[PDB]
């Protein structure tokens, strides 16, 4: 868990 | 729903 690539909060794909 | 930014897959703080 923390900063990087994979689900969350920040920049990609999904909802807005 | 579609890229930038929110909640999902890519960049930013969550899991990985
Ligand atoms: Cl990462
Ligand atoms: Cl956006
Ligand atoms: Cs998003
Ligand atoms: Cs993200
Ligand atoms: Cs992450
Ligand atoms: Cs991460």
């Amino acid at each position: 868990v923390g900063a990087x690539a994979x689900v969350x909060w920040x920049w990609x794909w999904x909802w807005x």
